[PDB]
């Protein structure tokens, strides 16, 4: 009877050489926050994989808890194993995580075509990962589109969250939620990324941008604190009403306004992501012109 399933193992730190189990070969995949991602091969079994270096510091052993936790959820980049070395004389955090081959989540939908009930399918899958976070009291921080990974480049790789590096902890049957802990708004701009994700995910481009040429809120800093953007032709011509209310209110400047992730998943939009319209979007198209 007990929810023994719950019950996951810590995470243990490697104390041997990093290099004594992997190749790491000196190609960079990218810069992640606070740290380089180089490709590294397992000498063992030739697999390969991804490795964050971080400098050992308390952010960054908040980082690797953060991810540990995050990572039992299945749309969150896997971590295989954390070494805590030493490079160059410097102490440091090396974060093994799964390949990502299939691309920014971007790139896949650029190479192509992509209807609505596809793009409900796509937020859905992120939403799940964001939901798992906030429910373990973790706001990401930086859900971007570019964080945003496919597994493999088969047709049903699956989408991962990656990028801990500005993930950040938020801390009777009648007592309300502001008593059982303060909790800022933290959790709130993850929301708001998924504004943005969605809105580009109907059309190929983003609500705001560099306008000088604009009268009001030239600044595209002013237009996002304004909060002036909109829904253009013909990107949102067939877009339903119901889909365009759902980003206004996940794109609303009061943090407070916004959307929770539970009001979010429990949207019919996202729910029945299997009724809704395969209506064509200029996403694809949009997306190759820039």
């Amino acid at each position: 009877q007990f929810p023994q399933f719950h019950v996951k193992s810590g995470l243990q730190i490697k104390k041997n050489a990093i290099i004594d189990d992997y190749k790491v070969t000196s190609q960079v995949l990218g810069l992640g926050i606070n740290g380089k991602v180089l490709q590294i091969f397992n000498k063992r079994t030739q697999e390969k994989f991804a490795l964050k270096m971080l400098q050992d510091c308390p952010k960054a052993r908040r980082e690797v808890e953060l991810h540990w936790r995050a990572s039992q959820c299945p749309h969150i980049v896997r971590i295989v194993d954390v070494y805590e070395n030493l490079y160059a004389g410097r102490k440091c955090l090396l974060i093994v995580m799964e390949c990502l081959d299939g691309g920014e989540l971007f790139s896949r939908i650029q190479d192509r075509a992509f209807t609505e009930r596809e793009a409900s399918e796509i937020m859905k899958s992120i939403g799940e990962a964001i939901q798992y976070l906030h429910s373990i009291n973790i706001a990401h921080r930086d859900v971007k589109p570019e964080n945003l990974l496919y597994t493999s480049k088969r047709p049903n790789a699956i989408l991962k969250l990656t990028d801990f590096g500005f993930a950040k902890e938020t801390t009777p049957y009648y007592v309300a939620p502001e008593v059982l802990g303060p909790e800022k708004y933290d959790k709130s701009c993850d929301m708001w990324s998924l504004g943005v994700i969605m809105y580009i995910l109907l059309c190929g481009y983003p609500p705001f941008y560099s306008n000088h040429g604009l009268a009001i809120s030239p600044g595209m800093k002013t237009r996002i604190r304004m909060g002036q953007y909109e829904f253009p032709n013909p990107e949102w011509s067939e877009v339903s009403e119901e889909v365009k209310m759902l980003i206004r209110n996940l794109l609303k400047t009061e943090p407070t306004q916004r959307m929770t992730i539970t009001e979010f998943m429990n949207h019919p939009w996202i729910m029945q992501s299997t009724k809704v319209p395969q209506t064509p979007l200029h996403t694809s198209r949009v997306l190759k012109e820039d």
